[PDB]
RNA sequence: GACACCUGAUUC
DNA sequence: GAATCAGGGTC
């Protein structure tokens, strides 16, 4: 899966969780979703 | 299949998205909301 | 669905439903309460 | 079920 | 500020 973190301490597109965790765990409001292709993750990435 | 019931918020009713739903029970005093699969089960929710 | 238990509150001992567990605690001073997975972690909550 | 976070209620 | 509960991305 691909990790989408719009808004978050680092944005962009993770492998993992444990990666994807590091940017939105404790981060208010945090954005993010997890998706099977990496065009998907992108593209919620840049909706903002 | 995402039918968000909200009996106390600005606005009273059924909602098909979180974003709707949100919009009148977010910093809305004793708000009462609640997602359910069916409309049906979300009318119940705002009727009784 | 847990099992609340209500260490302080206007009636104590271990409840089924939110609705009853709220009944005792809210607006009661100093009301202690907390949901556990089964009743006997539930009645060790409720005699400390 | 758990974790994080948002909002609300109550209590301290 | 904190806790408990209620409603609403990930594991
Ligand atoms: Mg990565
Ligand atoms: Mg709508």
């Amino acid at each position: 899966m691909f990790y989408a973190v719009r808004r978050g301490r680092k944005t962009g597109v993770f492998l993992t969780w444990n990666e994807c965790r590091a940017q939105v765990d404790r981060f208010p409001a945090a954005r993010f979703k997890k998706f099977a292709t990496e065009d998907e993750a992108w593209a919620f990435v840049r909706k903002s």
